[PDB]
Formats: C-alpha cells, structure tokens, sequence
C-alpha cells in the first residue's frame, strides 16, 4: 500500500521545487527530507504520498493536553510517517514512536557578526539585547520546561510581555536578527544552513543541548523499527552525510 | 521480577569499585553506566541485578553468523537489558531493540601529540604509521563494510598481516599508542576520557561518523520505549551531561 | 491525607513564581523552602498543600500571651507543618515541636559599606546611628529578653520613642538601611542574600548568637522526628548546601 | 529519681579533675559537658550519676547492624542521657533521640604550620602527605558514606592499606600530626581547642560540613524535649558561649 507522509515547508529540509509550470503531487517538493524519503522508500519498498500538515505546525500540546501539527496527524492515524525537521523530545516521544535520529543537533544562538556576545550566559545577564525562539517549537518548550537556572532566567524574559520576544517562525526570527538588536535561539542545523547563505549572520557559542530529528510514526507503527534500521544503514554508508553536504552548501560564507 | 542487566567492564562506563574488603552484587560496580542504571530504575521503578557478560564480548557475528557477547545474551533472553557503551549499529539493531542513545559519539583517532597527522586521510595515504582498531568492535566493522575509498584503503591495511594492526581491547590499544608508532581508531567519547588521563595523547581530526550508545533490550521488550522516554528526560534535564562530567574529568 | 503546610512570603525562602499567566496551588511558589519541601515530601512520601499564613506573621505572643502567625497555626492544628525561615527559639519550642535546623544562622548587623562601625558594641555606645530590628521577630525578642549589658542598652534604644527604630518587615528594614543612617539587626543568612543584591551594603561584625531555622510541627506530631532525620540526611549529602547556593547567588 | 548519664573522657568536654586525693562519683570529672550537665540539672530539677561508657566508644554500627558506645548505652536503657561531644548524625538520629545542638561545628583539617596546604582539595590531589581521621568516628563515617567526589577520593585513600592512615583517638591523631607529615581530619571545635594550647598546630581551610553536638537520649525519652528547651534557653542567655570561652581559652596562640 501507499504511505501518507506528513511534512511541513522548512528550508532546506522541505521546499517547493522551482519551475515555470504548476506542480502536482510529490513533484512539488525537494530538499533533504525528500531525498531521505526517497532512500527510505527504495530500501523498504513502499510508495508514498507527501502531504503538507494542514495546520502548518510541528506539534505541541495545549492546556487540555490536546496535540496539533504533524504530531497530531500521526496520533489520529491521518499519516503513516512524518518526515521533517521534527525534533525528538521527551514530551513528543510519549505520544508518537520516533525512529532513531537521522540528523543530530543542539540549541544554539543565531546573531549578527561583530559583537562581544559569546554565550547564552551573556544574554541571560542583560535585558538590552532581545532574544527569543520560535513560539511552541521544541526550543521554546525546552526553555519553558527547564529547571536549570540560566535557562530558567532566559525563559522568564522570553515569555514576558505576552511573549513579544518570540517569533512565529524561523524566517521571521532571521529577519528580526538581521534588522534589530535581537538574537534567535535556534537549532544548530538551521543556524549552519542560514549562516552559509547570509554572511552577515553567525552562530554564537556552542550547543546548549543534544538531540536529533527523527521520522515520526504513530505509537505501535510496524514501520518505525524498519525505518530506524534503514537510517542506521544510510548513516553507516555515508549517505546521510552526503545528503547534508548537498543541501547545506549554499553560497559559501567565511 | 528483578531485571537481569548484562554489562562489561570498560572505563569509565563500568568499573570495579575500589574497597579494602571484598564486594558483592551490584556494589562491586561503579561508573557512568551504573549511575545511568540507577536513574533509570528510579524513574521506571524496577529492581536490577548487574551481571558481567560471561564471554566478555560486546556483540559480533562469526563467519557462520552466530552472535556473541551482550548482544547474544539479549537475543537468547539471558538478560533483560544491556547497559554498557554498546554502539547502536545497523547489524545489531536488526537483532535486538535499542533504546535511543544516552550518549552520542563518532569514530575518531587516538594518537600521540606533536605529530603532523591531521586526519584519517593522512593515515590512509601512508604506511609508516601503523593504525588499527579493537577486533570485532563496531569501529572495525565500520571499516570492514565501508565502500568509501579512504576507508576501504584503511581496511585493507588493518586486515593485512592477519590483522596484526588490530587489538583485542581498548586498554591494549592505548598501551600500543603510548609505546609504539601506532594510531587507534577509537570512539570519540572514549578518546575524551583517555586524553584527560594521558596528557601525551590527543584526538586527531574530527568524527568520521555519527552514532550513539543505547540500552539494549531483546526484540519486543516492553522496557525499550519506556527507557527511551526516561533517557530523553534525563538528557533534557541536563542529568546525562552531569553524569558524563562526573566520570570524564 | 495531603499535609497542610503553612508558610510566609520571604525572599529568597518563599516567593511568588514569575509567570505571564495567573498561577494556582503550589505552582504559585518557588524558593529555598519550596525546594526543601519537595525533597522532604519525596523522602517521606507525603503530598502537601502550601498555604500562606492568613495573618502574615511568624509567631509571637501579645501581652496576654496569646500566639499568632505560623506558630499559632500549628498550636491550633490548622497546619501540619510550617516550612519557612522560622527561627528555633526557647519561647516557640515550648509550644510547638521543631525539627532540627535545616539552616544555621546568628543575629548580625546589616549596614552600609564604608563606615567605621565594626560591632554591636560600637552601635550600643552611640546614639547618632539609629538601629533596630523587625518588630516581634526573634531578633527583637532576643534583645528584649537579654540581660547582657550591651544588649540591654541596645534594647532600651530600640524600644525608645514607641519603637520608632523598629520596622514591620525585612524589606522595610532594607530600604531604611539604604536610605537613611540606620543599621538593621538581621539574621545572618538573610544578610548574605541581601548583600549579594545590594552592593553598597555589608554585614557588620560577626554573629552575636547561634541558632537555626527548623520545620515547625504541632506538639506530638509523628512527622517531626522523620523530618529531622530527612534533614540530617540532606545536610550530610550536601544537598542543603547546594540548595542554599542556588537561591543565594 | 536519679538520671544515669553516660559520657567519655575527651578534652576539654569531659576530663579527670586534678587532685592529690583519690576522687569518687561525679567529683572525678570536670569540663564543658560537666558545666552543661550542672546547668541542665538546675533548670530541670534532676539528680544525676555520671558513668564512663564501659567500652570507651562514642557509637558506631557494625556489619550486623549492632551498635556500641554511648549510643548503645541509651538503646539498652542503661543510661538516661549521653552528655559528651556526641555528633548528631543521620545514622545515629535514627537510633536515639538527640536534643537540639548545644554546640555547632564542622569537619576541618588539623596540620602543622608553615605549609602551602590550604584546603581538603589540596590533600585529595596527592598521596605524599598522609591524612586520616579517628576510626569509627562520625568524621570517618562521613567520608565513608559520602557520594561527593573529593570526599569519595579521600575515603578511598584513607581506608586503603587496612586503614593505616586512620588513628584510634584524637590524642593519637594530634601526636601523628606533630611528629610526621600527616594531616588529621578533625571537628573544628576540637581543632580550636588544640590550636590554642599548641602553637605549632593550625586549622587548614574552613568547615567541610555543618553539624552539632547534642545530648543523646533513648528513643521516646520524656527528657529529650525538656533538655532541648533548656539548651535553647542557655544559648539565648549567652551561657553556652561563656562556657565555651571558659574551657577553650587555654594558653593562647597567635
Ligand atoms: C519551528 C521549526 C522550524 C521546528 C524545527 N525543529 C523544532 C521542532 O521540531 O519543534 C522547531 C525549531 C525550534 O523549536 O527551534
Ligand atoms: C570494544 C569496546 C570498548 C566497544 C565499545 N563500543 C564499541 C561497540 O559497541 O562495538 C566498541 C569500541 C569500538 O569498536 O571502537
Ligand atoms: C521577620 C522575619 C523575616 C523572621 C525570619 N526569622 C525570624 C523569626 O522567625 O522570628 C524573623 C527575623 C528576625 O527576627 O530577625
Ligand atoms: C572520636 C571523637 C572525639 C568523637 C567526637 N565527635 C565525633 C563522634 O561523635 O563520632 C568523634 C570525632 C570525629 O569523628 O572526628
Ligand atoms: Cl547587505
Ligand atoms: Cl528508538
Ligand atoms: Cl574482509
Ligand atoms: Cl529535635
Ligand atoms: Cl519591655
Ligand atoms: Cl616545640
């Protein structure tokens, strides 16, 4: 049968292909996650139908404990796989079955060049430089759920004033960094992609934590273990590394 | 029921506790993996019995394709869990159910300081400096199975002369690096621990791959997903980081 | 049964948690004493409900000898435990059962930096600099009841002019020290916290006595000895020290 | 009735009085603890009979979980109070009812003057300078029971070679410090007493922990709370402070 794959537009993981003609079906998309999906398909022998998540969200839990985004798509069995930069977290792993990571990463800081700023600590000990994260993303959830002091502190600032320091998406975060005195808490993988296209931007400091992106499947899915096995193979063969090189190269920045 | 936990002595993950008197049961052991196991048992509410793997192996296949080591213990249901620096790999994941990694790592190079060697490619291009890995470990298997040109070249070197360039265990590899002109392909986390204790040694280059250590369970185990979830929580709370800091310094 | 825990807002022991949205129940509060209470509940296995003391007092007697504050709450069995910077004193210990101290302290002097004042004796000998304490706190009562010459002199000064030199609470005492020529007799642990946040202020001299904060229970409570034992264990494990470090820095 | 008070000889808490005639009864003894006992007696209105603990020990638990020393005296109801420098610890509080502390203290280091040594950390990071504690005392038990790294380390050294770095009592520890390259882990109160009599000795660093001496009573004793109340009063009246000054003065050392 044919698997329904939920995904979301996010450079360079999943993007609209460029063409002069209207596009249809899976041919609408290209990017790292599409190449990964093709490799998984070839290895496991399934057909797939790529569908953008209707609410345009990744997956977060509200006050009632109700889920949204690609996570909710899986929970309701409206999709068989989620293939996207979907961060493997404690709260999400409790509600879906993630494959093992196809890409590792950590929270870090995107900022303009030329400044004394060197760490998260630097930001937490002042109020002049604004800083935030994408609202309801795993990065925000990390700061909110944290019981570590410095990150407890950054959260209190981030969420203050009705969350005015937060952004709705990465592109908005990037523009805010480029225009104003603002630093975006962003996943290192996305920082690496952006800083190789726009030589005005840089990563500040190292990785604040350690996690990965995983293919999402519903709890009890027969495909999860098979996908994990295929990802392990692709990693061992150097394939995932090439795929990352391919999509992350960009224009080149020093 | 008290869970049977297979493991293996390996610094600083699992070590004999130093005492003036004889030790018994779980009290014989200390280290990163013991601290992990204690945290896991508290979170999930299980009792456990730590048991050294009888053949003292991690887990590989012979030419007949029979497994050994901690991996065989799980396949055969002689253990409920394996808690050790057991590398999550394609071959192993097909026969047991790993939790998600509690520690990430990659293959890198342990060598002495002060050399001009800067990468695996530097080693592959030459024959003066000897290099190898622990026989039947995931690192050796990585080289054996690679179709990458540089790594194929390295594998031909390592398997030459009836695998004289290989060592039986990490301690042997370390002494070999210290004494002779030899570089050990070794997991990055272990190199970190070694170079903090041997100030004449260093890591050469970066990581040539990306993988993890996971808790091993038999295929179908009801503990695997619970342990994954517990591990994700310990990571997010910064406890795993703290545990590594304690044992690595 | 869920235990009723009486307490009082006082930095940094018990504070309202900062949030963008309204808070409810125990989630309203954070601080040293909340961390202590959580550790205690985990060790002893009790659930608890934190309740601010309705009259907002620690616990003293009026001239009729009736008690108020958290102390009265315990005497009257309106609370199971009091967890707060509640000083273990002779008068209080006679009417409630304190656990052993979770924190030690002594009365000392909070004053501005750059003065030549070096001791309580320096204050007692003069009348230019005003000094006082929080009305009805254990510090005031210490001075009221002392037969030590220097402390008697200080008490006559403090009770002069209808106790104009006294303040209703610590925050008031702190602002008074910052603004005017005034020294506050204050518990050393609180001075430590204040001087880390007000870099123009300092402790003057050493501790003039030795006492502790303890968890309060009604006389006869079956929780008192268990809580003492839990506290001794947290102290020995270095956890209380860590808890203080977290909140005081 | 008359209370049986178990105690042990330890300067300057409990000592044989000096006299030219043989001494009997309570008149054999003097020191801080005797003055404290007298004050407690006057306040509560009891008579007392002071008895040295027969096995000459404070109180520690063996392999079977059997107790000895003054602690065991109380457990077996052979004594009503223990009045001595008996350290209030977790393991002991589980088996007797301690009063609240009459004196506070912490573990610290007794050593010869003139050295670079400044902390416990200094000692733990070498093997040349020997260091230990009184065998089976609460200080030893602290290092043994510890899960803190530096003290975990010191314990392993201390207990090595069949505990050759340990001593049987404080006097032996003091002589060992004065004669050899040895540092004694000792309670600060006793360090203060010794360093004011022997100007060749000094405390190294500060307090490693925080505890007190308490009057011991058996679990369920009717006297414990009354004694706590009396101690609180004595402390508030400045009496305990004077008593300490009186017995700790010694010869004077810079
Ligand atoms: C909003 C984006 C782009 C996603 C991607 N991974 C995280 C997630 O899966 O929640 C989010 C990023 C972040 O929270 O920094
Ligand atoms: C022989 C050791 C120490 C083990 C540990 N992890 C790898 C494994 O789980 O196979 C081996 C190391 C290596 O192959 O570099
Ligand atoms: C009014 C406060 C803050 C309390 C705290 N402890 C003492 C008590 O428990 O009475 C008071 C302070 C003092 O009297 O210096
Ligand atoms: C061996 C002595 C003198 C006693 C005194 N207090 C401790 C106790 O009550 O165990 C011991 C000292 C120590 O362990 O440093
Ligand atoms: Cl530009
Ligand atoms: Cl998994
Ligand atoms: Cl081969
Ligand atoms: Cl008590
Ligand atoms: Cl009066
Ligand atoms: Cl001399």
């Amino acid at each position: 049968r044919t698997l329904i794959v939920t995904t979301i537009l996010e450079e360079p993981y999943v993007m609209y292909r460029k063409s002069d003609k209207p596009l249809y079906g899976n041919d609408r998309f290209e990017g790292y996650c599409l190449d990964l999906l093709k490799e998984l398909s070839n290895i496991l022998g399934f057909l797939y139908d790529v569908k953008l998540v209707p609410d345009g969200k990744y997956g977060a839990q509200n006050d009632k404990g109700e889920w949204n985004g690609m996570v909710k798509e899986l929970i309701d069995h409206r999709a068989d796989l989620a293939v996207a930069p979907l961060t493997i977290t404690y709260v999400r792993e409790k509600v879906i079955d993630f494959s093992k990571p196809f890409m590792t990463l950590g929270i870090s800081i995107l900022y303009r060049k030329g400044t004394p700023i060197d760490s998260a600590d630097d930001l937490a000990k002042q109020t002049k430089i604004e800083y935030g994260a994408v609202r309801d993303g795993s990065t925000m959830t990390f700061f909110k759920k944290s019981k570590i002091s410095t990150y407890e502190k950054m959260w209190a600032f981030m969420s203050s004033r009705q969350q005015s320091a937060l952004v709705k998406n990465s592109d908005e975060g990037i523009q805010r960094v480029l225009t104003t005195d603002y630093a975006l808490l962003m996943e290192s993988t996305s920082i690496e992609y952006v800083t190789q296209r726009n030589c005005n931007l840089t990563q500040i400091g190292g990785l604040i934590d350690s996690k990965g992106y995983g293919v999402g499947t519903p709890i009890g899915s027969p495909y999860r273990d098979k996908i994990t096995i295929a990802i392990l193979q692709l990693q061992e063969e150097g394939k995932l590394h090439m795929m990352k090189e391919k999509w992350w190269r960009g224009n080149g920045c020093p």
